[PDB]
């Protein structure tokens, strides 16, 4: 009923001696919200100063209480009075005082759903708006990875609530400086050192984060302790990745008994470039340089044949010959049908254009600048469906590079494992039709780029390594818009190789439909678990009407074995015969359904399916039947 759940401290009084905090709770209509009844001060802090516990150290949130005792005062607003305020006895009406306010996720008495919702808001001694803060980090960073309005790890959904109670007195009361919330943030994102009671390496999260500091540190002119993770070195917090260091010892490091002269050395310019440079350098190496690709098909030959213009940052005509030493590898990759791939993965057309600075004898440099490369596989356009009167070639390229600089690639034997030594750059798709007709074009409109980069950046170079030069998913290949007017940046170029007919081995369920999802299934659901919304604006249910037979699995001989499309995508996740698919085989088929079997009933069956009949599925709920 209610979608989100809006709080405001709106006022803070002393005049009795304790606070009494009133909180304005309203609704996305911005109406009042009565009957609350799960309200929590969950903690009230004040702020010790930058210093004040010694030179170089952090400002500090100390401890006054919390309160579940509250009135509603039935128009929206709720008063909470403290039985037990400051129980140590260190309230400072000179300090900076903060309220962490909590609300459960629940039901209002007449029934109606209300979400979990928490803030924090600073004041002076008084009441009035605070004279200093410690804000660094804001809660929407997090929400680029972890599912916004779930918990994180435990406790709570947004980092403000973490800092409130993982304190610096926290960690001292327990004799744990690890559980800090400054030091405890970055290990469990870093794979030097494993973290909890259970001994966790934290491999995925460094895979993800790579100790990029930018994830989480943004600087912004409405956080103005934002500078602090380069302003502000400490023992305490740059131990947390650096973990072979022992300061009071002087072992890997020079011997330092406090946080004193920390900035004296580490001073703020070094510390915030030393730990951005890779992924600034190699961002810039990208934006360098860009391709225009065209297709066009020989209406007698019915072969596709590429030609790829190199261009500057400005879009200006690069003549390839001038930069051909310095190109790791281009390759082209052309299939048939973009809306149900006809070719396969062996019946693809691939070819490395260039490897380490060496033409292929099958592409040539032509006298205006371009590569030109001309299929050798049947396209076998035209044979299934007026889809097969459209190829799609799909180019992706890399450059050799060392220190941010593009280097000669000297080693014609270099095998593209060590990433160190090239960058890969932003890929291209080229469309063209054997009929001369406009080309047709797979949906885009259900999952974008923009999605995938939110955890693996704008910049993520997709199967960079000895197999391929690394694809850089950009606007260069974008066909089309949103309601917006923004361009799209689809996956559609994936299908090349992601075919219905799998990847390179029948039981990989390598089709686009499946692939995803059997990735972040298996190794993202620690993030992401049932949310849809982490990739989808929408499903595009509307695109199964242009599928044929997926592919499934592999029988006994290695042959193919596929299933109908609705079935095969939501098979994926729920795998028949498993704990996680109630329908039986038998009664899947008796709703049109072929489950793993040949390509040929497969097909036939493929606009058969009933599932829709009754599921009707939505990003919010993707659960959803009549
Ligand atoms: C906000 C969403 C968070 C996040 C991300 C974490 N916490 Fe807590 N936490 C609390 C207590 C009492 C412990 C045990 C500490 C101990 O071992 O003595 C923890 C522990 C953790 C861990 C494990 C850290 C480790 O190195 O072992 C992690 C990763 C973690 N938390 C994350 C108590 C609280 C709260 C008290 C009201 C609040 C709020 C949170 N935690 C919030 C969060
Ligand atoms: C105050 C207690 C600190 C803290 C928290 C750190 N330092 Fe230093 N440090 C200095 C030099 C010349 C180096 C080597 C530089 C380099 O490797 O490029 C370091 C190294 C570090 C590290 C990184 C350790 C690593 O090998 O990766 C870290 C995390 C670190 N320091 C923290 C020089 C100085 C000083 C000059 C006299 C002073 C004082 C400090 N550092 C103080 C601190
Ligand atoms: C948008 C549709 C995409 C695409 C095309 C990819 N991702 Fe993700 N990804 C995430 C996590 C936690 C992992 C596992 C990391 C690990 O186990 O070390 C992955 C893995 C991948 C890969 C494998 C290569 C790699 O970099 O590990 C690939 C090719 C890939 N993904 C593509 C996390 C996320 C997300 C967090 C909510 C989001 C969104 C995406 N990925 C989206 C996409
Ligand atoms: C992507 C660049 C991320 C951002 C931004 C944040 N987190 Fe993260 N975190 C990320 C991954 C891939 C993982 C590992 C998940 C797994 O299955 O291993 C984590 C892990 C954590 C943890 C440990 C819990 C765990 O699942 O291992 C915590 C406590 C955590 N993350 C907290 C957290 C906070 C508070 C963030 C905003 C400051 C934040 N993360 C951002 C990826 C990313
Ligand atoms: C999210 C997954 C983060 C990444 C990646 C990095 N940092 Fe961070 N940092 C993060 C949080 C949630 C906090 C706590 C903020 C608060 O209000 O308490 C911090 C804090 C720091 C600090 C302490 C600043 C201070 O005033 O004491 C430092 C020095 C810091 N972080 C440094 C740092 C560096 C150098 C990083 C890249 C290697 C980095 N952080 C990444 C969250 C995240
Ligand atoms: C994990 C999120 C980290 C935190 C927290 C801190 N550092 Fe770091 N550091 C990290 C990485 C991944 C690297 C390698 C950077 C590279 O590309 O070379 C570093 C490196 C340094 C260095 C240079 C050491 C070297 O190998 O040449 C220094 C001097 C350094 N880091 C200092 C430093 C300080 C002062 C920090 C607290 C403010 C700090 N680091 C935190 C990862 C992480
Ligand atoms: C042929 C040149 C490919 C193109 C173009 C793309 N991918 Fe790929 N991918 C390819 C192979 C041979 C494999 C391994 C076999 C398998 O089916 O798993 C993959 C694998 C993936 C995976 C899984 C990664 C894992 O660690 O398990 C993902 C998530 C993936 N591919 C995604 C993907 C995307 C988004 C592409 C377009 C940018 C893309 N692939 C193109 C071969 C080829
Ligand atoms: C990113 C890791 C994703 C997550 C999380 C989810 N899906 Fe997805 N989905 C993803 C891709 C790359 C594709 C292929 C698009 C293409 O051009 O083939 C899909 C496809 C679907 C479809 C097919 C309809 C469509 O819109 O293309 C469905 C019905 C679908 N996905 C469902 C679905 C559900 C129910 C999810 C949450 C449990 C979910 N997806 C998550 C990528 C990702
Ligand atoms: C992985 C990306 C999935 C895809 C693809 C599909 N579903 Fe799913 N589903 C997924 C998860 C993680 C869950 C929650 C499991 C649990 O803990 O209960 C679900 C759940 C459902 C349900 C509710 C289960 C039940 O109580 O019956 C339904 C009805 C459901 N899923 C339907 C469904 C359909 C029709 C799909 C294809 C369009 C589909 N799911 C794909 C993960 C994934
Ligand atoms: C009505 C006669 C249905 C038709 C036709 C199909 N499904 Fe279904 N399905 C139906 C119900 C009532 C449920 C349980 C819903 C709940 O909330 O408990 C399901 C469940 C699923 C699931 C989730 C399975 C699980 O998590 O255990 C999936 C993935 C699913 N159904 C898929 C599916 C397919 C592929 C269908 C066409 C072949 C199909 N369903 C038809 C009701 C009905
Ligand atoms: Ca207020
Ligand atoms: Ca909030
Ligand atoms: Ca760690
Ligand atoms: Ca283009
Ligand atoms: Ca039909």
């Amino acid at each position: 009923s209610i979608q989100t759940l809006n709080l405001d401290i709106t006022k803070v009084s002393y005049e009795n001696g304790a606070p009494m905090v009133t909180v304005f709770a309203t609704n996305e209509a911005d109406m009042p919200v009565i009957g609350l009844a799960n309200l929590e001060i969950k903690k009230a802090l004040q702020l010790i100063p930058e210093g004040a516990t010694g030179p170089g150290n952090s400002a500090n949130w100390q401890g006054l209480g919390s309160s579940k005792s509250y009135v509603d005062n039935k128009n929206g607003s709720y008063t909470f009075k403290f039985d037990a305020f400051d129980s140590n006895k260190v309230f400072n009406a000179q300090l900076t005082q903060r309220f962490n306010v909590v609300s459960a996720a629940g039901k209002l008495a007449d029934g109606t759903t209300v979400p979990v919702a928490e803030m924090v808001e600073d004041f002076d001694g008084q009441g009035n708006a605070p004279q200093y803060t410690k804000n660094i980090v804001s809660h929407e960073v997090c929400a680029s990875c972890h599912v916004e309005g779930e918990k994180i790890y435990h406790q709570a959904t947004e980092v403000e609530t973490c800092i409130s109670c993982h304190t610096q007195e926290f960690a001292d009361g327990r004799g744990k400086p690890h559980v800090a919330f400054s030091h405890l943030i970055h290990n469990v994102h870093n794979a030097n050192k494993a973290w909890g009671k259970d001994n966790k390496i934290p491999t995925v999260a460094q895979n993800i984060v790579q100790d990029n500091c930018q994830v989480c540190h943004v600087e912004s002119d409405m956080l103005t302790e934002a500078k602090n993770w380069s302003r502000i070195p400490t023992m305490e917090v740059c131990s947390s990745c650096h973990v072979d260091i022992d300061f009071a010892a002087g072992k890997g490091h020079s011997q330092q008994l406090d946080n004193s002269n920390c900035i004296a050395c580490h001073n703020s310019d070094w510390t915030a470039e030393l730990h951005t440079a890779k992924t600034t350098a190699t961002k810039n190496l990208i934006n360098q340089y860009g391709i225009e690709t065209t297709s066009t098909i020989n209406t007698e030959t019915k072969a596709a044949t590429i030609s790829v213009q190199v261009v500057d940052a400005n879009g200006t005509a690069v003549d390839l010959k001038t930069i051909l030493p310095k190109v790791q590898r281009l390759e082209i990759i052309t299939n048939v049908g973009p809306n149900n791939a006809t070719l396969g993965y062996s019946g693809k057309d691939s070819i490395f254009a260039i490897k380490n600075g060496a033409l292929d004898p099958k592409a040539t440099i032509n006298d205006a600048g371009k590569l030109v490369y001309t299929t050798t596989k049947d396209l076998k356009l035209g044979q299934n469906g007026a889809d097969s009167d459209t190829a799609f070639s799909f180019v992706g390229w890399s450059m050799c590079s060392s220190e941010g600089k593009f280097v000669d690639c000297a080693d014609p034997a270099f095998d593209g494992v060590d990433v160190t030594k090239y960058t890969g750059m932003k890929a291209d798709l080229a469309f063209a039709t054997l009929s001369g007709k406009a080309p047709s074009t797979r949906h885009v409109d259900s999952v974008n780029m923009t999605a995938c980069a939110n955890c693996h950046t704008a910049e993520f170079e997709i199967h960079k390594g000895k197999q391929h030069a690394g694809f850089v998913m950009t606007e260069q290949l974008s066909h089309t818009q949103d309601a917006n007017g923004k361009a799209i940046v689809g996956l559609d170029a994936c299908v090349t190789c992601h075919t219905p007919d799998g990847t390179y081995s029948f039981a990989n369920r390598g089709a686009l439909e499946l692939k995803l999802h059997k990735k972040h299934v298996e190794d993202a659901y620690g993030l992401i678990g049932g949310n849809c919304a982490s990739c989808h604006s929408d499903f595009n249910l509307e695109s199964f009407k242009k599928k044929g037979a997926l592919n499934t699995a592999a029988a006994a001989d290695k042959t193919g074995l596929y299933s109908t499309p609705i079935t095969a995508t939501c098979t994926t996740c729920h795998t028949v015969g498993s704990q996680y698919m109630v329908h039986t085989k038998e009664t899947l088929e008796s709703f049109g359904a072929v489950v793993d079997g040949t390509k040929d009933d497969a097909t036939s069956a493929a606009q058969s399916e009933t599932c829709f009949y009754c599921h009707t599925p939505t990003v919010a709920d993707h659960t959803k039947v009549k």
